[PDB]
């Protein structure tokens, strides 16, 4: 097997791509290979190549050799890695130019910012002077930078004959025509590629394998017979990176692109509305392959009980109309770009149409920075930046508002130097502009004074917790184990059994021992997606978003094999139906338990979604999800005994220090009959209680200092402060129990009724 | 400050019915969902008062949300000093008023009732 998942945008190995490195020589032409090198593409020093860029652009260049390169790099120009739009790193596609082709005129203009000075021409005095029978090449749209004196002015190439690219002849004469470059360009030479987009690598190569492969090879589909999707419909959190996308897989595959709007074509007058849609369908038509892009196609085909209007009604049942109209099959390939999938009117999921939804979810830890490498570039920070930890502060954060993180620090920095600047002057001296520099508490001030905008969402990753953290428990993870991970790692041995795996497992016991903390290591150990829903989050859902919710909860669990649906606090829910409630406040349950029992049988036909529970009142659940098929498996976790009491105690004080004035062995000993959120919290009073008598010595210190200003300096500074024995001795003086003898008595019924049958042995 | 969540953070009763399902536990589960994402920022405290313990909600005292509990005494001969003397800071006072003949003679009064 392989991971295919991700293949797709592997660097396959050819022999047109090198790696980009550095360079030596200072000639806008001059490229320097490896003597070997030249060898696979039959290549000599002083030939002429074409080497291509991003988003469909290529140079050409004079190919050199020497000995100190390697064979995978080219070592290109600074000024042609950035006519490349490449950087170190890259890989980029070298091809042979047998067609030198001497253009009879090539005209050059040169940007503003760098001729200042100039009085008039820069034909004779910049143009010439390194192009006359020089016979470099030139290519449209490429910058090159000359020298003149002590002026260094950069030229552009705005037109050659062929227009592709030709070589200076020495009667390319010609005169400066106009002024349309502009140092404005610089932010808007090429708006999206490929690598500027991060967090979303996996749905990336999912449109990539949708779009990229029949627009650029309909042979193979048309050689296996299946004919390609068309409708693909982005959806996921408002300012997630939808647009984005899109742009960045239309400008990297080459083809047409025709950006429509939502409320823009809502904006038109009646019967232009009509009419702007099919003069789009016909220009996307006309040039295939094209593409599509509908952003905010909710706006203008909401759901049907919302849009009574007429003439909203005709435009809806016009858009209809004419996607059922894509057997034209000029590869237009319509990308509709919503938000929530529940807006959309249903009548456009059916088979054709749009026959794809993609999610476009938050992204993760690593998507998060991800995304702030790419914006803290062009930017001058300092050198001490530390972008791990403003990934690992932010949670709930989209793209966007990471966008507007980095504006915020930027403005922070612009703001702190205010005190030199007067507004009261309209110039300030260049020494200002050139000094600004970004630090980390730049970062954190900005931090402090943002917000993020998606706290909201079921957020679906990988958990951390490993059994590390777990205290003991030895038993529960060996049937967990068994239980969780060998249906799904290898299946081979069931099937071949023949006997299918039950997808239910529920947890029962005093609050707070490790039901969380147990979910969580089980489903990062399996590597599987987990899914936390609580029962006052279905419970206020049922007024926010009606009993769908519920079903979306499940609908996410589908689209997310493997998964682990933790349903934390069943016990709001689950009640059992008590014959003396009524009205709302006894009925409110009655609607969310039965939609939940309807979901769990039609659960069974996955085979990838593990459904677990978890409460603290085994005696009121509903015997309903108790039936086989639901929730049929119960599992005890018991209040930690001695041993496992040591295990926690180790457990707790990890990044704490040392405390080894205290052996924890004796700990256990004092904690009997403590829960795990009693001993956490006893290790977070010792903790605290440390931090204020290491406050209150700093402060003892400070108030010397200040007595005696000549007194020389002790070993009274912040220190340390490892936790001593009496920080426990009088943190342990407060504390209590969470649960009573009555409740543990009661458990431990409810588990010996249970367990009346073992008479076996 | 959540003052006086005793009207809303109570368990839910057995015989409820009709319209009682529209309050005390809508706003509850509210409450509960709002405060266990709360914990993300660093700078906001929730601090919450009840004068009935006894019949406070479970769903309160997990970790996170409002854990620590905290009990708040009737003030004492010393404490009853004190209230004195800080609610009669401004007012004019004769110089024959015993404060401490008034602290010997309120024993097992609130701070309502010395003020009022
Ligand atoms: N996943 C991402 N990767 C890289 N850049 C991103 C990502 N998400 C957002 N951005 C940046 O966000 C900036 C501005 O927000 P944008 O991505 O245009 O919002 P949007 O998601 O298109 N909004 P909408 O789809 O209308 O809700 C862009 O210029 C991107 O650089
Ligand atoms: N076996 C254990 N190992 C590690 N931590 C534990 C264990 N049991 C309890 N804890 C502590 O309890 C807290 C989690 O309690 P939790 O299981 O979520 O209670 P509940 O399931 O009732 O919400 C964590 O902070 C953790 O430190
Ligand atoms: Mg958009």
């Amino acid at each position: 097997k392989k991971d295919f998942s991700t293949a797709i945008l592997e660097r396959k190995k050819s022999p047109n791509r090198l790696v980009v490195d550095e360079a030596i020589n200072d000639d806008n032409s001059v490229v320097s290979l490896h003597p070997a090198t030249m060898e696979k593409l039959q290549l000599f020093r002083g030939d002429t190549i074409l080497i291509k860029g991003k988003k469909r652009k290529d140079t050409v260049c004079i190919a050199l050799a020497d000995e100190t390169c390697e064979e995978p790099k080219i070592r290109m120009n600074k000024v042609v890695r950035s006519n490349l739009r490449v950087r170190l790193g890259d890989v980029i596609s070298v091809h042979q130019c047998p067609d030198v082709k001497y253009g009879k005129r090539v005209h050059i203009l040169p940007v503003d910012d760098t001729v200042e000075g100039v009085t008039g021409n820069l034909f004779d005095a910049y143009l010439k002077p390194y192009f006359l029978e020089a016979y470099r090449p030139v290519r449209k749209g490429d910058l090159f930078l000359v020298r003149g004196g002590m002026r260094s002015v950069e030229f552009k190439v705005i037109e050659t004959d062929p227009a592709e690219y030709c070589v200076v002849a020495p009667d390319t004469e010609i005169f400066c025509e106009g002024e349309p470059v502009k140092r404005e360009d610089e932010e808007r030479l090429d708006d999206v590629g490929y690598d500027d987009v991060g967090g979303v690598r996996k749905q990336m190569a999912q449109i990539r394998e949708l779009v990229e492969l029949p627009l650029r090879h309909p042979q193979l589909f048309k050689s296996i017979g299946v004919k390609p999707p068309k409708g693909i419909l982005l959806y996921g959190p408002p300012g997630s990176g939808k647009t984005l996308i899109a742009r960045a897989v239309a400008n990297e595959t080459g083809a047409f692109f025709f950006c429509i709007n939502g409320p823009e074509i809502m904006s038109k007058l009646a019967g232009e509305s009509e009419s702007n849609l099919r003069k789009a369908f016909e220009e996307a038509e006309k040039n295939a392959p094209s593409i599509i892009f509908i952003d905010e196609i909710d706006s203008i085909a909401p759901k049907r009980e919302k849009t009574n209007g007429e003439v909203e009604r005709r435009i809806v049942s016009q858009l209809l109309t004419l996607m059922d109209g894509l057997k034209s099959r000029a590869h237009v390939i319509v990308m509709g770009a919503t938000n929530r999938p529940n807006s959309i009117d249903p009548a456009l999921r059916r088979f054709g149409r749009f026959d794809r939804e993609i999610d476009i979810g938050v992204p993760d830890e690593i998507g998060r920075l991800e995304v702030l490498r790419i914006h803290t570039k062009n930017m001058k920070l300092a050198e001490d930046v530390d972008l791990e930890r403003i990934s690992k502060d932010t949670h709930g954060y989209v793209g966007a508002d990471l966008a507007a993180l980095c504006t915020e620090a930027a403005l922070q920095c612009i703001r702190e130097k205010m005190d030199v600047i007067d507004l009261e002057d309209d110039s300030i001296d260049a020494e200002i502009l050139n000094s600004m520099a970004v630090t980390n508490e730049h970062f954190h001030t900005a931090l402090g004074n943002s917000n993020p905008s998606a706290l909201r969402e079921t957020v679906v990753e990988v958990p951390n917790v490993s059994w590390n953290d777990i205290g003991g428990l030895e038993n529960v993870k060996r049937e967990l184990q068994e239980t969780v991970q060998y249906p799904v790692e290898h299946p081979e041995k069931f099937e071949k059994f023949g006997m299918s795996p039950s997808k239910g497992v529920l947890f029962y016991g005093p609050p707070g021992c490790g039901k969380t903390l147990l979910a969580k290591a089980i489903a990062n150990e399996c590597q599987a997606n987990f899914i936390s829903v609580k029962g006052p989050e279905l419970l206020t859902m049922w007024f926010g978003e009606s009993e769908a919710n519920v079903r979306e909860i499940f609908d996410k669990a589908r689209q997310s094999a493997p998964c682990v649906l933790f349903f934390d606090e069943l016990d709001s829910i689950a009640t059992q139906r008590g014959g003396g409630s009524g009205g709302d406040g006894g009925g409110a349950a009655d609607r969310v338990l039965n939609q939940l029992l309807t979901e769990m049988d039609g659960m069974n036909a996955k085979k990838t979604v593990f459904i677990i529970g978890a409460t603290n009142r085994p005696d009121i659940i509903d015997s309903a999800l108790l039936r086989p098929g639901r929730l049929d498996q119960l599992i005890y976790i018991p209040l930690p005994d001695e041993d496992s009491r040591l295990n926690i105690f180790k457990a707790a004080l990890r990044k704490s220090p040392i405390a080894k004035d205290v052996d924890i062995g004796a700990l256990a000993k004092y904690t009997q009959g403590f829960s795990g959120a009693d001993i956490t919290e006893i290790c977070q009073r010792a903790c605290k209680y440390a931090i204020r008598e290491n406050i209150e010595k700093d402060i003892e210190k400070e108030k010397r200092r200040s007595e005696n200003p000549e007194a020389m300096e002790e070993d009274g500074v912040d220190e340390v402060s490892e936790i001593k024995a009496a920080h426990f001795e009088e943190s342990m003086k407060y504390a209590r129990r969470s649960v009573s003898d009555a409740d543990i008595r009661k458990y431990q019924a409810f588990a010996q009724t249970l367990q009346q049958s073992r008479g076996f042995g």
